[PDB]
Order: structure tokens, then sequence, then C-alpha cells
């Protein structure tokens, strides 16, 4: 269990490494669908749907509980009339559509939403039925209970929406919420820290507030969310699961002296190696190194 | 000014880069002091003191206005005793140290502390006055404008002082503070987004809630932070300025058949390329590619 070779790993089924996943983590995980018209003028609303689909599915087949999915930011303001309609009819395909409903069926997935999109949702119609096809889902789907999925919608800053459901929560309770009450009144339900953030390109994390620290392993493929494929996420698994917290730890004193220098040298080999530094090609930034 | 070559950014004068950050930024940047032991044990109060001066003294004086830095973590209670006494002389000097006075005075630095250490910190004597020396800086420093240094504390987990905090404020004023005003409860005065967080080894973010975003650009070292170099420092501030954000943006639509092949081949070359995969040597964590 805890001495599987990584090559053994890639090599395991389906249903192994789910076990492993259970027993070991990650948890939650966070995974946001970036990069989506890159994807697309490379490879719209059903396109999209059906990748969303086939990671989402992939990362709850390997054992992986809470997906936390951010996929609507308050950056929705800075494009036309156009975006914000088709905006809220993707937004309504994750409630409405067939395929994607007989998925929350057929692998039990229990859907919430979080963010400030009751507020932030353009005050007409439309969106005020996608807030109802929000709300209606995540009862609908309230006794599955094999996965959680939590849409991210305007879900950036919690700041003021914590303020304001602490003060409500006092003046009915008398008395301040937990952390757990706080994080259970955000995104409807208690969500544990999250144990990894798999984004691309440009280093950078987003949208899952509340469930950081410094124990989210991160990881930045090149290519666009997407283009995820098994090994890459066995890859991912494997890292976090066997190598971000090794054990035993390091016991720099009962070191020889050479070890110590080897390990020196592996800093100062290359003393101003740095990852998150990039290059520009078409606009487009990519990590170097 | 917009148009400045890396080259020339590594060979332009201190007092020239220093204007260049003073008006395109990064304007917040978090930057912990990590792999402290292992640097010591390569290369302790003393000695950790005057590094960490070195590179808030780099950082400040490259431009950035303010700097906020983890320095302790609840995972302080993970070791002996020993540690908690030798941890608080460690913040005692932060605040007594007369050559780190001197820096704050001579950088007009405004030390303000930050994070849950008014009640986790050991209910003693000792304690007590770490948190007194901490609130006698905190107003000492508050003439000084040039520069506003934020140190970590056990801030992790902001959610139950800002709800805590909200409480407070709603009951004494008759409404919810707003995002700024939470801020400023938290850090003791208003501090902007940050705009990059330079951590090392394992890709993970920490200790500074409330001020994250999908702008924060993140960079993770090979060495330990004490290891930072002035050529680092400058990739990583020329990376943030002119490439994160390039301008004007990519248009799909209007580039060839073949620089979108190009582009499509820079993904699809390696189609399992992943930043964040490591290697363990020794119980240290060591990124790959
Ligand atoms: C945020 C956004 C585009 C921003 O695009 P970038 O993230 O900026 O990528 P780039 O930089 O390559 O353009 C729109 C989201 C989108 C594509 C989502 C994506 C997942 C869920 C689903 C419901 C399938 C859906 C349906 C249609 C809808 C328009
Ligand atoms: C958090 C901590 C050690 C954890 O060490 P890792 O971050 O776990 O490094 P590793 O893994 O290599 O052991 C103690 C902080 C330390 C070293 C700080 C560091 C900056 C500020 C200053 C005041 C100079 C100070 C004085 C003395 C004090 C003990």
């Amino acid at each position: 269990m805890n001495l599987v070779s990584e090559k053994e790993f890639l090599d395991l089924p389906l249903v192994s490494v789910a076990e492993i996943v259970r027993c070991r983590g990650p948890k939650v995980s966070v995974f946001p669908f970036d990069g989506t018209r890159r994807w697309f003028h490379l490879e719209f609303q059903q396109a999209a749907l059906r990748q969303s689909i086939r990671i989402l599915k992939m990362l709850f087949e390997h054992g992986i509980e809470t997906v936390i999915s951010p996929i609507f930011s308050d950056d929705l303001l800075d494009r036309g009339d156009r975006f914000i309609v088709q905006a809220l009819e993707g937004m309504a395909l994750l409630a409405n559509d067939e395929e994607i409903l007989s998925f929350y069926k057929e692998h039990e997935v229990h859907v919430l939403f979080y963010g400030d999109y009751k507020k932030r949702l353009p005050s007409t119609a439309q969106g005020a039925a996608v807030v109802k096809s929000f709300d209606d889902l995540t009862i609908s789907t309230s006794s599955n209970t094999e996965h959680r999925l939590c849409f991210g919608v305007f879900g950036n800053d919690a700041a003021e929406s914590v303020a304001q459901f602490s003060i409500s929560w006092n003046e009915t309770h008398g008395k301040p919420p937990t952390r757990r009450e706080i994080i259970e009144g955000y995104y409807g339900e208690y969500v544990d820290k999250a144990d990894m953030f798999i984004g691309f390109g440009r280093f950078s994390t987003f949208d899952f507030p509340l469930l950081s620290s410094g124990k989210t392993s991160l990881y930045f493929t090149v290519a666009p969310s997407y283009y995820m494929t098994e090994t890459t996420l066995r890859r991912i698994l494997y890292d976090h699961i066997y190598l971000r917290h090794f054990r035993p730890k390091p016991d720099y004193s009962a070191m020889s002296a050479d070890q110590l220098n080897v390990l020196r040298n592996r800093y100062r080999a290359q003393p101003d190696r740095v990852f998150g530094v990039g290059c520009v090609h078409d606009g487009i930034w990519f990590a170097e190194g």
C-alpha cells in the first residue's frame, strides 16, 4: 500500500488506483476548466461540455471524492453581451442537459454551486432561471453520496460573503459560527481543505476560498485543461500521494559529510534556477526550464 | 518603459529597476522564509536574521512597496519545548534587535503582524512579551510610509477571525464591514491583493489570507529562500511585469493556418508535460523537468 512503485501505479487497473486514492487521498481536488477557447481553436458549448464530463468522470473514477471546479469568474464582464448569454447557456447546461444529469445519477454526484453568482448574475429572466436551476440541482442530487462536485461561479472573493453570513448566523444563533459552519455556509456543505490544484499555463491558483493551505499540492500542465490524459493524472496523483510528504523526513545531523555536499551541489550547481518564469509565443505564455 | 528588454533589465542599475517597479509593480509581494534549517546546515537566530534582512532589503530596494512574509505557522507545535522558546526569541528579534530596527528606520518600514498569534501564542510571560512587542512595533513604525512589512504568525486560516471581526463591527457600526475594512482588520491596515508569491521547493502557497487572486504570479525557486540572488529576483520581476500579462492578447482567428499548427505542436509535442511533479533525494523533494 505505502510501497507501490510509480511504474506499477501507472500499470495498475483503474479500480486499483481508485482504491489507493480512497485510502491515501487526495480527498479534495481543485480542477478549473481553463484554455477552453484555445482548445476549441485547435481540436463549442456541446464540445466543452463533453470534455468537462470526460475529465470530471476521470477524476471521480480515480477515487477523488470531491472536485472543486471554478468555471466562471468576475472576469466575465470583460467581454460583450453575446458572452453573457452564451455563458448563462453554459451554466444552464450544467443543471439541465440530459447527458450530464445522467452523469450525476450514474456516478452518484452531489452538485453544489459557490460564489457571488446570486448577486453578480445579470438581474434578468435568464439569470434568475440559472439561479433557480442551481438551487434545484443542489437539492436534486442531495441523495447522492459517492461524489461531491462544486462549481465556482464568481467564487473568487469570499470575504464580504463570510462577513454577512457570520453576522446573520450570530444574530439568529447568539454565537459566531465555527470555521466548519462558515465553510458549510459558503459551499453549501462542509468540504475539507483542497489536497491539490491542477492548473495550466501561467503558475497561478484561484477560486477556491477558505479551502487552501500549504498542503494544497500545486500542479501546472503545459497544455489546456481538456488535454488532460490518463498518464498525466496518475503522475500527478502519484507525486502528491507518495512524494510531496515523504517519510521518514530528512535527518541532516545523521548524514555523512559527502551526502551533505551532494545535496548542497544540487542547489548551488544551478544557483539561479527558478520555476515560474516563462517566455511568450504568439501572446501565449509558456513556462521555461 | 513598456519596451525594456530582459537583458537591459538585468543590466540596469538598482535605482532604475526600482523606478520601473514603482510604476509597473508588483506593489505587493509575498515572500515566506522557508528552508532555514536546511540553509543553516549547508552554509542560527543571528544568521537567519541577517539573511532575512538581506532579502527584505533587496525586495524593498527594488521598488516593492509591501512585502507579506509568513514566518510562523500552526505547524510550530509539531516540535519540542526548546522550539517554542527559540521561536519566541526569533519573534522578539523582529521587534527588539537594533540592526533590524535600524533597517526599519533606514528604509522607513511600517511593520505589521497578522495571524492568530494572540490566541495561539503560549499563554505565558514570554508569549505576552512578544505580543506587546508586536503591538508596540506596529505603532512605532506608523510614521514610516516608504514600505510596509507584514509578518505572518499563525496567519493561515482567517475564516474564524473574519467572522468574529465582522460580528463586532456590525454590532458597533450597525452595518457589515466592506471587504476593505475586513482586510484592514486582519492585517491592521489595507493591503492590495498579492501580485506575486515567491516560494521554494514543493509547489505550494500559504499564509496570506484574503490577498490571493488568479493574478498572483507564482514562482518556486529550487534552492532555499535565503539563497535568493539578485539575478533570480530580476528574472522573476521581469517575468511578472512583462510576460505574465502580455498585450495585445492573442487573436486566434486572425492567425495563419501554420501559426496555429506550430502552436498546437507546442502542446502535443510533449502531451503529458507537467510542472509540479518531482523526485525525492534524501527525503528532499525536487521539481522535475
Ligand atoms: C470562462 C469561459 C471562457 C474563458 O476562456 P479561457 O479560460 O480564458 O481560455 P482562453 O484563454 O484559451 O480563451 C466560458 C466557460 C464555458 C466555455 C464553460 C467551460 C466549462 C463548463 C461548460 C458549461 C461546458 C462551459 C460551456 C460554455 C462556456 C462558454
Ligand atoms: C518556522 C521555523 C523553522 C521551520 O523550518 P523550515 O521552513 O521547515 O525549513 P526546513 O524544512 O529546511 O527545516 C523557525 C523560524 C526562524 C528560523 C525565523 C526565520 C525567519 C525570521 C527569523 C526571526 C530570523 C527567524 C529566527 C529564528 C526562527 C527559529
